[PDB]
């Protein structure tokens, strides 16, 4: 599932939880996929790292909401010691305030994604949607 300028998010808000997986092929978010020798290469993958440290920030989640990271994850051999896998379990003390999720933030800071296409699992059941920076909202 790799075509550079689309990345899939998979969601799944469950009671107080939100889940957010993220998988993009690298070039969305650094900019190449070549592993970072130059300094130029280093800084665009550093600054990528600590965008997607905060993911109440990317995912524009409500502050309203009590919305605080219970784990994060980011599978990448970039940031280890090409794919980018970003998964971020969220504990939300008032879930009912999520009404919907923007990735207009998202598309902000890695302008280089012209499409996310998104798998939503609710206890409505499962919903579809594909979001390009024009349309970027889904009503959760
Ligand atoms: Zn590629
Ligand atoms: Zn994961």
């Amino acid at each position: 599932k790799h075509e550079h300028g689309v990345a899939q998010l998979n969601v799944a808000l469950d009671g107080k939880t939100l889940e957010l997986e993220l998988d993009s092929p690298a070039m969305n978010l650094v900019g190449f996929e070549h592993a970072a020798s130059t300094d130029a290469d280093k800084a665009a993958v550093a600054k990528a790292r600590a965008q997607l440290e905060k993911p109440l920030e990317l995912f524009a989640l409500p502050v309203t909401a009590g919305c605080s990271v219970a784990s994060q994850e980011l599978r990448s051999p970039l940031f280890g010691d090409a794919d980018i896998h970003a998964h971020y379990q969220l504990s939300c003390e008032k879930p009912e305030l999520l009404k919907l999720l923007t990735l207009a933030e998202f598309f902000k800071r890695f302008p280089a994604t012209q499409k996310i296409q998104v798998q939503l699992i609710g206890p409505d059941g499962q919903k579809g949607a594909d979001l390009a920076p024009a349309s970027a909202e889904l009503k959760l």
